């Protein structure tokens, strides 16, 4: 994890909205650092680690 292992595939721009939250960039391949909840999974991006919406990315496996 926190920079390897399970990466998934941005879908869509996405703009926090939370203080949980962080912003991704549509066509970026990111850490999956935490896919449990069926809405809202915890990635890595820059030197950032929070949430998006699960439906915005794609699990690369």
């Amino acid at each position: 994890d926190e920079t390897g292992k399970e990466l998934v595939l941005v879908l869509y721009d996405y703009q926090e909205k939370s203080p949980r939250e962080v912003t991704i960039k549509k066509g970026d391949i990111l850490t999956l650092l935490n896919s449990t909840n069926k809405d809202w999974w915890k990635i890595e991006v820059n030197d950032r680690q929070g949430f998006v919406p699960a439906a915005y990315l794609k699990k690369l496996d």
